[PDB]
């Protein structure tokens, strides 16, 4: 039971992607509608649109620069055959570079990896054109606003792909889902992290680190970029009552922290699948932005300090902690194991020089590797003690992996390879 606020999110999604260009032919897939003429209006005289209200329909659809596809998929959602020959008539639909917003309701599907399944199986596609392949490039999952604040609904979801050509090379998104952070991994980490956290020491320890923001008032907004299962963006929202919009290019990570606030129900909090580094945020609009222990997956640090510059309000600041490299010579243990997690380390030098060039001021940075040992101790005597209740839940394998994985990194902060480093500013004014 939707409102007028949908139509509009919808092209909303659609200019990240086209930015100030006004669409010159639109398809819009729609069985109802009055939502079907509610996106129309939202077109002006520079646009021609088209529309149908089944796929067969799509037949009849070509050189579209956008095709807009809402609520049309009950079906093709729970039947991959009928999946198949929609992704493939939207294709053929679409110009290259051409955009699909898709608009899909998953809550009364009761898989709660369905959004996770549904973004993957869109990614892998692959439709024979010409003399290559094509496919949709993945740019975002956002939830329908109009339905967590009107129906409680927090898995009601857009995606908005791009059909790009493809060769007859693992994906970032790819990598983290497949490696690090798969769900055994994700709920492995869960469990010697605390529950709804996979940073160091849990729960007080965040609690720790947000107060290190100052003063924060209830209704500011904060981003929370890297937010993993939520546990982070929950616990700014319940502590402080600030308004969370949490962000994560792991769709495993995500469905957990979807699936968690659908359930126990906060509207505080909105959460998007996207890459922190490409996605279009509102320019000085937030309070916060927040990262925990996730900017040591980043490569490109400039980039992500000049989009957070340009993403707070005047006088709003950042604070990061992020996995970093000490002053110590660097083992092979350590450089494998950096390798291994395709880490992009830097030390404290560094993040001050790249602040001070993004514009930030009031810059504070800190070596915060004695307390990540002691966390690593404790959460390790933890792992050691309740060995039997993890077994009765995970593997073998996955028990020894963490055991190993914390006695070695003791290790690696011995050396000074490793250290935890902490990261505040503000943007002037
Ligand atoms: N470029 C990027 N954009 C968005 N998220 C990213 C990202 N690179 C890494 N991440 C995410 O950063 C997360 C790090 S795990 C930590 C999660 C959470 N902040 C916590 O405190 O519990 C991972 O879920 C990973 O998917
Ligand atoms: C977000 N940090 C998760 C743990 O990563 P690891 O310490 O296993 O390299």
């Amino acid at each position: 039971a939707s409102m007028p606020a949908v139509e509009r999110q919808l092209i909303e999604c659609l200019h990240h992607v086209i930015k100030g260009a006004e669409p010159q032919q639109v398809g819009i897939l729609c069985p109802q509608d009055d939502q079907r003429k509610a996106l129309t209006e939202q077109f002006g005289s520079k646009t021609a649109t088209s529309f149908c209200k089944e796929v067969d329909s799509l037949k009849n659809l070509s050189n579209l620069d956008a095709l807009i596809v809402n609520q049309a998929l009950d079906e093709e959602i729970n039947d991959s055959e009928k999946l198949d020959k929609f992704i493939t008539a939207a294709l053929r639909s679409l110009r290259t570079d051409g955009v699909l917003i898709l608009r899909q309701d998953l809550s009364k599907v009761k898989e709660m990896k369905k959004m996770a399944m549904l973004t993957d199986y869109f990614d892998v596609f692959r439709l024979e054109e010409g003399n290559g392949n094509v496919g949709f490039q993945f740019y975002a999952v956002n939830e329908v606003l109009d339905s967590v604040y009107v129906h409680q609904n927090w898995l009601d979801f857009i995606w908005t792909l791009m059909k790009k050509p493809f060769p007859k090379v693992v994906s970032f998104r790819d990598f983290l889902d497949r490696t690090q952070y798969t769900d055994t991994g994700i709920f492995a980490y869960e469990w010697i992290f605390g529950n709804n956290f996979i940073s160091p020491g849990g729960w007080n320890q965040n609690l720790a680190i947000l107060k290190r923001f100052g003063p924060m008032k209830t209704g500011q907004r904060m981003l929370d970029i890297g937010v993993g299962i939520g546990g982070g963006a929950r616990q700014a929202a319940s502590e402080f009552g600030l308004q969370v919009h949490g962000v994560d290019l792991s769709t495993n990570m995500l469905a957990v922290a979807l699936e968690r606030v659908h359930k126990e129900k906060d509207a505080r909090v909105t959460y998007a699948v996207c890459d922190a580094c490409e996605y279009e945020f509102e320019p000085n609009s937030f309070d916060y932005v927040f990262s925990r222990d996730c900017i040591q997956h980043i490569k490109d640090t400039d980039k992500l300090f000049s989009r957070i510059y340009r993403a707070l309000k005047p006088g709003g600041k950042v604070l990061i902690t992020m996995y970093g490299v000490g002053h110590g010579t660097l083992s092979e243990s350590f450089k494998e194991y950096v390798s291994q997690r395709q880490y992009y380390l830097k030390n404290l030098e560094q993040i001050e020089e790249i602040a001070k060039k993004t514009g930030f001021i009031d810059i504070e940075v800190e070596n915060m590797t004695p307390r990540f040992k002691e966390i690593l101790l404790e959460e390790r005597e933890r792992i050691e003690q309740d060995k039997e209740t993890f077994l009765a839940k995970f593997s073998q394998n996955a028990y020894d992996g963490l055991v190993s994985g914390w006695k070695s990194k003791l290790q690696y902060i011995a050396d000074d390879n490793h250290n935890w480093n902490f990261f505040a500013a503000v943007k002037p004014q």
